[PDB]
């Protein structure tokens, strides 16, 4: 039925703020580290990371966590990838089980976007195809992380970088790496061409279908064989059906359920590019990439 | 020296098993009470026919052995999992290491335990491709073959073996069941991502051969050029952005110090000598430690 974001508890407790010669952004503070973005220090480009950070004040970081009212302080900085890992003195007793999972592209994460150490908003997005998400973030906002929950554990899979004139948005997972070929420089670069992710778009029509219209008059009448589709696919900026075969299992499972086969499905995605007309499916005037099989069949 | 590295096999060769079906024979692994093997052994099938074709295999038929432990396996239960055929059998594998399945970012590498009827004949080195491809060797019967790397006491499954397209490139799955790229195992042709040179990569294998071969070469362009003036240029042709991976500047960086090269002057020599050839095979982490 919904989009679901998991619950930014966790998160919020472990958020810290970083400022550093009027550079101000945000960090997430996990056992002894805080992990933050690394252009925090100035706005270099290349090779010239590895001198600048070796030769940063660790005095000049001040960082302090406010939902625990508690002031830190870095005792050693290193660079991990694009992020700084700033040693502090104090343990995080809020520090959950957490794992550091980088995303493949069409999956799901929440982010907590947070200001001055703080979480302000949280929403939902999918990494993309040209590994940008389309997120929200303002000035400050560098260091707001994406996450997801399992259990007991924290998935972290992003912290945020970059913004793209086209509201595009891009950043490392915790490890330093960032998603696609971006980097933290205050420059044009070149992009990747955007590409649907067809698992996901088949699960915006199924959603449709399991809440809001069984029989929408857009609903194509003929199939088409997933065969068929690939080889439109490739002319119409849809990735491959299936994107991912473990979604194979989830996107049968809801054709069983809506009484429609994924031939219908991908049939009524060739039609719509042609007449969709204004058509809201599932409460979006586009095709949307943020409904993922699994989220749609799971709830 | 400095020399490609691989991971020893013995882990991998005490969980090797031989999957027969129906006279189509494949190799799969078998970790704790499970088999995985490519779901194709079951037949040629394309898109959305696997599923019921699954349901309607009777584990009789799945003939599974462990040439090396001397054991025959009972398939009870049959399971697709992604493009994978996840076999339960009633004996649990007392050679099971602790093993972690993940995901292998393009560029990396890792070791091929290249199997025939569920024994491990030949281990060499491959690394991932930007275009999700492998260049390695296979025939017919390596199907179910695993590449993994190891850290310590765990076994870290990365792939498993589903086909080869007609300019020997090698495409599987990882252990989860989900291609590499846009390939999918039906017997066809299949378009492939444009190739990219990981230049990460490029540049290792450069300052690894400045390393043991021969310091300063007549080739090494005399002239630095800029990262962001290479990055200009890699744009246009076939160079995957610098650096491609944030973490290998560390090594990179190391590698230009003992060297003396600066990293400037190996890019700018990538470029001029731009006249499968300037190979991505050597990582920074490996040519570094
Ligand atoms: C970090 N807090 C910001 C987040 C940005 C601010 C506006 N919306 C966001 O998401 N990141 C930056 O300020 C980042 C920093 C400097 C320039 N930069 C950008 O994202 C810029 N875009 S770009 C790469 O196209 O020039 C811009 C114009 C500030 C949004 C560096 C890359 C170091
Ligand atoms: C599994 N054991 C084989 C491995 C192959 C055999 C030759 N070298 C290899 O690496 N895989 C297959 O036989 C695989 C199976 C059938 C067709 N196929 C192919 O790899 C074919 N290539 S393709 C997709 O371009 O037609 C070929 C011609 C046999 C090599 C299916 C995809 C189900």
């Amino acid at each position: 039925i919904k989009i679901l974001l998991h619950p930014s508890g966790v998160v919020e407790r472990c958020m810290v703020s970083v400022v550093y010669n009027g550079s101000a952004l945000n960090g997430i503070w996990l056992k002894n580290v805080v992990y933050c973005p690394r252009h925090v220090i100035g706005k270099f480009r290349g090779d010239q990371w590895t001198h600048m950070v070796s030769i940063a004040d660790c005095r000049d970081f001040i960082v302090k966590c406010p939902i625990q009212g508690i002031q830190l302080n870095v005792q050693s900085v290193k660079m991990v990838g694009a992020l700084l890992q700033l040693t502090v003195h104090t343990n995080n007793t809020a520090t959950p089980d957490y794992k550091f999972e980088r995303l493949q592209p069409g999956s799901s994460m929440t982010i907590a976007c947070a200001y001055d150490g703080i979480v302000r908003h949280v929403y939902h997005v999918v990494l993309q195809l040209n590994n940008l998400i389309y997120a929200s973030f303002l000035n400050g906002a560098c260091g707001s992380v994406g996450y997801t929950l399992k259990g007991k554990t924290l998935y972290l899979h992003y912290m945020h970088h970059i913004e793209f004139n086209n509201k595009t948005h891009s950043g490392t997972d915790l490890e330093g790496n960032f998603y696609g070929p971006y980097v933290d420089e205050e420059v044009i670069q070149q992009q990747t061409a955007f590409q649907y992710y067809t698992d996901n778009v088949v699960a915006q029509l199924y959603a449709h279908l399991l809440t809001v219209d069984a029989r929408p008059k857009w609903l194509a009448q003929s199939q088409i064989s997933i065969e068929d589709f690939n080889s439109w696919a490739a002319n119409n900026s849809f990735a491959n059906f299936p994107c991912e075969q473990t979604n194979m299992s989830y996107i049968m499972g809801l054709s069983q359920t809506a009484r429609v086969p994924v031939e219908r499905i991908l049939n009524t995605i060739i039609q719509l590019t042609t007449n969709r007309d204004g058509a809201c499916i599932m409460g979006s005037y586009d095709f949307e990439c943020d409904w993922t099989p699994e989220m749609v069949y799971n709830q």
